[PDB]
């Protein structure tokens, strides 16, 4: 019953197109080990044959025109990527999509524009008069044509760009002059207006785009039979574009289409914000609970553990929480570096994978491993947890967040799910035992640590309670198995 999804990649996989094919054969073995979803990387043709997907440069190729100099994508051709979302389908696991549509990299050519600079640490100030650049606003698609879409790109489509190729001068921010032109707006306000980020923004202000925009999620949908989305960016895009391009996809396909945004802010009140621009149609990212558990790890043990939850979207708002340890961001040498160590990393997701609260995700590079910098595989240690969480982790949440190092909670268990229940307990720092409720219906049960961490059993008393034991720097997850 519990849900789990997955990012099915990190930033430093192998050009080697094989990765759809990966997918396709490790389908049966995810669904086993308890994952019901799957968020997929960029589809889409990049900036380049090696490009992640972010430097998106054709939303309608996914590895099926020849352009950028390839065929395929980083992950395999569209033909590739089919056979592996049937083969997920097959097993029962939904599929999500990411979705890119903050900025378009790559143009076909350059075209000269009129714009102004603006200041990069306030984009509502303009610090030079008008003149003409060349900037990277044409997309015409050349190895595509009109397959799938008609919809060419010009200037016009963009609010601006950082790279004028005919001065090609270093931090600079143009915005483009014209008829409507400006930042968009509702975006983050950090730099005053945040909706410019890289490569040619985006205009949503146009008409045009918004149409398109629309009608490509449509497309990609059913295309793919994507059953949700992980959306890109979403704080350097008009919020209420976001909110209506949900609404308009799900309404367009019939299908309550699941959507995970990535706001990224350590910051809950500027998530909050925009969680209420957004209507609370789709959910978001916890950020602000990977940076709790990224400093707790850094901390050596004085973190207070009591504190874990504070300031997060998890504790907060729920229902709208997508709680995970890490991501091709935070991965070693990314641009969000701020990687959960892996002394931790056990505990950070016993404590997304073990509460009722939240739809945790397990990180592939957590799961399989970071060959490219030195990060072994983790799934030996996340797998127990992964089945405390598919058997055990129901029922009422009794917390114990009570102490500096040790923090547990039960789970009373429910009719729906045998033996059901468990208790996790654990420590960032020196071992100990905690007594904590797990049920009077429990009474002389035998539990052990399905970890396999702790090798004794803990005996339930005739009052339901149990006295449970963690070692240092380690989790301990209890059920009566
Ligand atoms: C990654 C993350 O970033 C943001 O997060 C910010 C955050 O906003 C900010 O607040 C702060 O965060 C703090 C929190 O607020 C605090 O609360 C917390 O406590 O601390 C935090 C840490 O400070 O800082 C964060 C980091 O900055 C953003 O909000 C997040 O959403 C975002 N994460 C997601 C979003 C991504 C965007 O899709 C994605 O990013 C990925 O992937 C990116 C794309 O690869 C990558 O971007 C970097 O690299 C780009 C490529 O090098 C670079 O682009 C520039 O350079 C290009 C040239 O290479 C330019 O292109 C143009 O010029 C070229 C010449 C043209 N090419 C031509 C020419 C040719 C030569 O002949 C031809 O061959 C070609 O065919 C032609 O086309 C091209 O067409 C032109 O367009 C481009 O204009 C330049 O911008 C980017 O600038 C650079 O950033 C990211 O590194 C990577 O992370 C995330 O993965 C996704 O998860
Ligand atoms: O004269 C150039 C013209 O460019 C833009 O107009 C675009 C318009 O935005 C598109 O939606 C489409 O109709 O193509 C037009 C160009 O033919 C500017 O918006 C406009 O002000 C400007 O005059
Ligand atoms: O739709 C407006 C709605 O916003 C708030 O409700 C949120 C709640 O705060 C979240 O935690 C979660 O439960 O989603 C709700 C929206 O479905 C306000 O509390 C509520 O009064 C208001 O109607
Ligand atoms: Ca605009
Ligand atoms: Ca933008
Ligand atoms: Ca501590
Ligand atoms: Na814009």
């Amino acid at each position: 019953t519990n849900g789990t999804m997955m990012q099915y990649f990190e930033w430093y996989l192998p050009n080697d197109g094989n990765h759809w094919n990966r997918l396709n054969s490790d389908a049966s073995n995810l669904k086993s080990k308890g994952i019901t979803a799957v968020w997929i990387p960029p589809a889409w043709k990049g900036a380049s044959q090696n490009d992640v997907g972010y430097g998106a440069y054709d939303l309608y190729d996914l590895g099926e025109f020849n352009q950028k100099g390839t065929v395929r994508t980083k992950y395999g051709t569209r033909s590739q990527l089919q056979a592996a979302v049937t083969s997920l389908k097959n097993n029962g696991i939904q599929v999500y999509g990411d979705v890119v549509m903050n900025h378009k990299g790559g143009a076909d050519a350059t075209e000269m524009v009129r714009a102004v600079e603006v200041n990069p640490n306030n984009r509502n100030q303009e610090v030079t008069g008008e003149y003409t650049i060349e900037a990277w606003t044409r997309f015409d698609f050349p190895g595509r044509g009109n397959t799938h879409s008609s919809f060419k790109w010009r200037w016009y489509h963009f609010d601006g760009v950082d790279w004028d190729q005919s001065r090609r001068l270093n931090n600079r921010i143009y915005k483009f002059r014209g008829h409507g032109k400006a930042w968009d707006w509702e975006v983050d306000t950090e730099n005053g207006n945040y909706d410019y980020l890289m490569y040619a923004d985006i205009d949503m202000d146009h008409p045009e785009v918004v149409n398109e925009l629309r009608n490509w999620g449509v497309w990609y949908t059913n295309t793919l039979g994507l059953d949700g989305f992980r959306i890109d960016a979403v704080k350097h895009i008009k919020y209420s574009f976001t909110r209506d391009w949900i609404n308009h996809v799900r309404s367009a396909t019939g299908k309550n289409m699941f959507a995970v945004a990535e706001f990224w802010k350590n910051d809950l009140g500027a998530i909050e914000n925009y969680l209420q621009k957004t209507n609370w149609n789709h959910s978001v990212f916890d950020v602000p609970l990977h940076y709790n558990l990224y400093n707790a790890s850094k901390s050596g043990g004085n973190y207070d553990m009591r504190n874990i939850f504070n300031g997060t979207v998890v504790q907060r708002h729920p229902s709208h929480a997508v709680t995970f340890v890490d991501n091709h961001d935070s991965q070693p040498e990314e641009a969000l570096e701020s990687f959960v160590e892996e002394w931790f990393k056990p505990l950070a997701y016993a404590l997304t994978l073990t509460r009722e609260q939240g739809y945790p995700s397990v990180f592939y590079g957590d799961y399989y491993g970071i060959p490219t910098h030195g990060v072994p595989a983790m799934r030996s240690k996340i797998d127990p947890i992964l089945e405390a969480r598919q058997k055990y982790a129901y029922g009422k949440q009794n917390d114990y967040l009570d102490h500096h190092n040790i923090i547990g909670w039960t789970r009373e268990g429910n009719t729906a799910h045998p033996n059901s229940g468990l208790a996790t307990i654990m420590s960032d720092g020196a071992g100990g035992s905690k007594w904590m409720f797990v049920g009077r219906n429990k009474a002389g049960q035998v539990w052990s640590d399905i970890t396999g961490n702790r090798t004794g059993t803990v005996t339930i008393n005739a009052d339901g309670w149990g006295n449970f034991s963690v070692n240092g720097g380690s989790v301990s997850i209890w059920v009566n198995k």
